[PDB]
């Protein structure tokens, strides 16, 4: 279920940000490769120049992990 895996988002963002609740920017792709999921131009100039553990969840609900199954040569 999304809580469930909101969980693993949670755990793994305080692993990358180390501390508060807040994400490096810089640090903040590195958590989502992590997962497979990969941000678009559109979505990057999108995303608020500070981003929390909530956007970092829903963020990840909204990809999920269906982007695009066993994307290859790209």
């Amino acid at each position: 279920m999304a809580s469930d895996m909101e969980e693993k988002f949670r755990e793994a963002f305080i692993l990358f940000s180390s501390c508060s609740d807040h994400i490096e920017m810089y640090k903040f792709f590195e958590l989502m490769n992590s997962f497979g999921i990969i941000l678009t131009n559109d979505e990057k100039a999108a995303l608020p120049n500070d981003i929390n553990m909530d956007y970092w969840l829903n963020f990840a609900k909204k990809h999920y992990n269906y982007e695009q199954p066993f994307k290859h040569i790209n």
